[PDB]
């Protein structure tokens, strides 16, 4: 699209991010572990999705 294809960031959706980084294994896009409705306070070791890479008025899970 304008903005490159835009669903495509090595950074935060919301909180612009940079450095530290925790992305899906769906899509090209990277979060903290609270950018969206269902936050987290602990850090996903294992596995961890997105809502829905958009905002988190949908149900994700
Ligand atoms: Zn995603
Ligand atoms: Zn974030």
């Amino acid at each position: 699209g304008p903005l490159g294809s835009d669903h495509h960031m090595e950074f935060c959706r919301v909180c612009k991010d940079g450095g530290e980084l925790l992305c899906c294994d769906t899509c090209p896009s990277s979060y903290h572990i609270h950018c969206l409705r269902p936050a987290l306070y602990e850090v996903p070791d294992g596995e961890w999705q997105c809502p829905r890479c958009t905002c988190p008025a949908l149900k994700g899970k």
